């Protein structure tokens, strides 16, 4: 019945001072001050009989102003056994489908649509299907290109899957983008699978098409159905991230899910968010330790 709260900073902009902490602690009435990362991620534990919206607002009070998230949730069960990843701009920090655009000299037309997808103003199998449309006729070659010179990991998603992995979970990075690239990039993270949308080419040119049924929001939360019931497990042993409205059905559903970066609209409908951490902050959630990290 017992609460824990988080606070969490990015390593490259680690402000969560010792002071700062013992603050933050004397804010709640707290128990005791565990620290998992020095200047980065210290747990709170809560004083029984606190709701949880009333640490959050007073924790968010006292580090105001300081870029530092705050997470609260039950002690029990916060370390998960099945994490599913968004890739684009989650994992990666680029958009896979507006870096192909930009091959077609259409990085603009296409990227203010993807944003419209992502915040939620569209749906995103019509949204996929248009932005698409305009790679026909793109050689097969542009995607290794791609690949190769544009696309970056994000900072702390390799530790957080070899981290987990490490402690025995099952890791699936499950995309709207497209397998040609989730294949590579789940194998440079460490993903034990992925699942994504497939584009379709007539042997050497891209159609402009995308193999149906488009994978999309439902899709997720069906994949994640899917990997608990293999593993035998259910959704809540799982910890989803994403940044974007397609992941709102698998961040809803899992046990832990967490709007990462998230647009302006994603982040309001979410339960729990990270707004300045990076992906490390997913083991600080579960209650990892730096020393337990494969460094
Ligand atoms: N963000 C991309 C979908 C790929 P993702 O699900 O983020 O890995 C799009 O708007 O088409
Ligand atoms: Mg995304």
């Amino acid at each position: 019945v017992s609460l824990v709260a988080t606070l969490i900073a990015n390593p490259a902009k680690a402000a969560l001072a010792p002071s700062l902490g013992i603050k933050a602690s004397a804010a709640v009435n707290a128990t005791g001050l565990y620290w998992l990362a020095d200047d980065i991620a210290c747990d709170i534990p809560l004083p029984l009989g606190m709701e949880a919206s009333e640490a959050d607002a007073s924790l968010r009070a006292t580090l105001d102003g300081a870029p530092i998230d705050v997470v609260v949730q039950e002690q029990e069960r916060r370390r998960k056994k099945i994490l599913i990843a968004d890739m684009d701009s989650t994992m990666i920090g680029q958009e896979c489908i507006d870096e192909l655009a930009e091959e077609a000299g259409l990085r603009d037309h296409v990227a203010a649509i993807t944003a419209r997808a992502m915040n939620g103003e569209i749906a995103f199998e019509p949204a996929l299907r248009e932005r698409v449309a305009l790679l026909k006729g793109l050689p097969l070659s542009v995607i290794d290109k791609v690949i190769s010179t544009r696309i970056t990991l994000t900072p702390g998603g390799p530790q957080l899957v070899r981290t987990m992995r490490k402690h025995g979970a099952y890791t699936a990075l499950v995309s709207g983008g497209f397998t040609s690239f989730t294949r590579r990039i789940a194998e440079m993270i460490g993903f034990n699978e992925e699942r994504a949308n497939r584009l379709i080419d007539d042997g050497t040119r891209l159609t402009g098409t995308v193999a149906e049924p488009i994978l999309g929001r439902e899709a997720k939360v069906e994949k994640l159905v899917e990997i608990a019931e293999r593993v035998g497990l259910t959704p809540e042993d799982a910890i989803a991230v994403g940044d974007g409205a397609n992941d709102l059905g698998m961040i809803q559903l899992a046990g832990t899910g967490v709007a990462l970066h998230a647009k302006p609209a994603v982040a309001a409908q979410a339960k729990m968010r990270i707004d300045h951490g990076d992906l490390t902050a997913l083991l600080y959630i579960q209650g990892y330790r730096k020393a337990d990290f494969v460094q």
